[PDB]
DNA sequence: ATCTGTACATGTACAGAT
DNA sequence: ATCTGTACATGTACAGAT
DNA sequence: ATCTGTACATGTACAGAT
DNA sequence: ATCTGTACATGTACAGAT
């Protein structure tokens, strides 16, 4: 049932390979090109792929491309959580004129590229990537997101963030928190303005995500924490497909409230393989809670609301709530299609 | 009953405060002494190791251990004879004047060691601290400070290759199902230590033989002991593990001071036996804190199979037996085995001295 | 003037004290 | 139940060296 | 400073066992 | 129908060499 979805959204080894392969080839390319104001960028990938949850195929990558910068103040855009006011000598750091610059120096790159179908997405404003459109005979999306590395204090709307003190504890929090912070260059000063990037731990959370330290090992016991994550993925990605009033949202909702759930409900044997329905029946609940009380509190910042009024209209998430409730209630007809 | 003995057990802030201070000054000074430009031991580093940092020290803080280690790359072992633990290292080098051809004589480096340390204690004359008389069998060069309280510090001489663990211990840290994968793999990346086993058993290559040590790795496992991460943590259940330890840790103590027919055993088998344990029963929930008498009395019985079999397998090390017939005397074992039994059947009469 | 090994600055888990 | 000393990990300032 | 080599975790694929 | 064991594949941390 649910367990033959997860066996239509499993990628598989022919295509993961296939894709990696040509994948590592552009990157390794880039990563070289820069190191430029650039040198001494790092590569460090993240997103679904790497954390192992990307479903139905291979075709939508991740990269960090970070970039040390010595001590840097910040100040906070007006209270956001999120957002900030920040070699680079003729980039305040403008996030827009950095961006542009490492944009540019990828276009000329992937103009001297021969052997691979390889372009550059038109750039969306708001963005912090440069979009790769990779046409192995199948289409793949690589975003290469520009970061800056700051290994100061996380900055103090951060500090009631990550309550996974009883789920992963604290001393993983602590560790986790002496790790170095990401600032990338989302927009929203709009055209200077960075924003908070916290993937580096949700990718380490991922993969350490029981509260046994064996979930999921070979000398453990599996959970269906990931199974339930792929499944309201694919809920979404479908639904959003079909109707164009959700282009609002985005994986990375799904993503925040399952990692409320997994707090919510740390226990390993709370998400039992035997007990895939009640834990995507409960997930979906949660999410429907959120959009009921348009509240959906970023993991890592507390006060940011990823479904406030102002990122996403009342009607939207009414919308949503409402082909949700369906598909609940009438067995998943989408998941058939 | 064995609350009431873990209230005498603990360590009070007081004493911990004024051991260490002192403690502190001490190696702080051999460390820095260690660093002169002459000095062969230059690029010496400094681990705390055993029960006062791995919090199961018992009854007052007055032994303390200390690494002085020593980055040594380019290092080839040879295995003594199949023994698993002991082993020769081979290579203007600074411990150019302890190599014999391409052997590293360890009681020639631990000499040299020992003599710099006992040169610079002479200098210090604001803390009573002497360097005790050498034990043969021991890499340690000890020190006895009186606070007044006596206080023992061992500073453990060792070399440190980041290369991967010898094959000996290739199915050691049986942890798979306790601490998992991921743990395993990631302690086996950091280091391992070599240290002088030096002893004077008349035997070829003595003096030139070091034995390994995983004082670093046990430190971690101490302190990071469930299979749950909040094991023992503030939004976390409390085991008692640790509790156990230092119960049978009190046990041998005691026994000890009373008993010269037990100078063979030592604190290390009893934190090996418990180590067996641990993989044994790997959940949480198997060391309530309600379970106290439970667990401590299944920790003797274990140690005592282990005594009537002779057998005692190093946790790192599986091939080596601490209890082995050369080590251990069969008397001593059923001796220890007695003892054992009669504080177990009798309300432990001895943890009332 | 720049660089750097040493010491300090900051933060928190663990466990004892209150 | 809260508070507090020690240990320990990571970042950074700077006198003395280059 | 970069690069390779090694080791093992996290996946998928599929046959034989349960 | 699921589970277990083996093979085959990719990602990733870190040591030692260059
Ligand atoms: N891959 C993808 N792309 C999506 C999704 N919804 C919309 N998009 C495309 O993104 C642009 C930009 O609009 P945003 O709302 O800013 O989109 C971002 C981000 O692209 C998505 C998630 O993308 P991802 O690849 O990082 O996600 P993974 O975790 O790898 O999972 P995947 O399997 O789906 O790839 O979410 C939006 N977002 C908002 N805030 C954040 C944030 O803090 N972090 C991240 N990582 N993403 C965030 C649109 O025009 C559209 O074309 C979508 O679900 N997936
Ligand atoms: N502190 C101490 N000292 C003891 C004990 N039994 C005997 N001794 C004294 O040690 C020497 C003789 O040397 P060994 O027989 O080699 O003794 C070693 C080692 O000294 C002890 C454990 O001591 P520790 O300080 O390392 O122990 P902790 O884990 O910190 O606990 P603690 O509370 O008791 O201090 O065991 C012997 N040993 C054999 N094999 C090993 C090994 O692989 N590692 C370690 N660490 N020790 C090992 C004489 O002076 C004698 O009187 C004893 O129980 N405790
Ligand atoms: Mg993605
Ligand atoms: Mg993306
Ligand atoms: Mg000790
Ligand atoms: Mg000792
Ligand atoms: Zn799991
Ligand atoms: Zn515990």
């Amino acid at each position: 049932k649910l367990k033959k979805v997860l066996d239509k959204l499993r990628l598989k080894r022919k295509d993961i390979s296939e894709a990696a392969e040509t994948v590592n080839k552009v990157v390794e390319r880039l990563l070289r090109r820069m190191q430029s104001e650039f040198k001494g960028v790092e590569q460090l990938n993240t997103g679904s792929y790497y954390e192992h949850v990307k479903i139905s195929a291979p075709n939508e990558f991740d990269v960090m491309f970070k970039l040390e910068v010595p001590r840097i103040e910040l100040q906070e855009y007006y209270e956001t959580g999120a957002f900030y006011l920040v070699p680079l000598s003729h980039f305040v750091l403008s996030a827009t004129k950095m961006l542009s610059k490492f944009r540019k120096i990828i276009k000329e790159e992937v103009k001297e590229i021969k052997d691979i179908d390889v372009s550059v997405e038109k750039e969306k404003p708001g963005s912090p990537a440069v979009t790769l459109l990779i046409r192995n005979p199948e289409e793949i999306s690589v975003d290469i997101i520009l970061a800056l590395e700051s290994k100061g204090s996380w900055p103090i709307s951060t500090k009631e963030g990550l309550p996974i003190q009883g789920w992963l504890g604290t001393k993983v929090r602590t560790n986790l928190r002496r790790e170095p912070f990401y600032l990338v260059p989302k927009n929203a000063f709009q055209g200077e303005t960075w924003r908070l990037s916290f993937s580096h731990t949700e990718k380490y959370i991922l993969n350490n995500h029981g509260i046994e330290k064996t979930c999921c090992e070979s000398s453990g016991a599996k959970c269906c924490r990931k199974e339930c994550l792929k499944l309201m993925k694919y809920l979404l990605e479908q639904l959003k497909k079909e109707f164009q009033e959700l282009d609002a949202f985005c994986s990375y909702h799904v993503k925040t409230a399952i990692f409320h759930m997994w707090t919510q409900d740390p226990q390993d044997s709370q998400w039992d393989p035997r007990n895939l329905s009640s834990c995507f029946d409960k997930l979906l609940a949660f999410f429907l809670e959120c959009l009921r009380t348009e509240k959906l509190d970023h993991y890592f910042i507390p006060k940011f609301n990823l479904f406030s009024q102002e990122l996403i209209d009342r009607k939207s998430k009414e919308f949503l709530s409402k082909k949700i409730e369906y598909e609940r209630n009438n067995g998943f007809p989408i998941f058939d299609k």
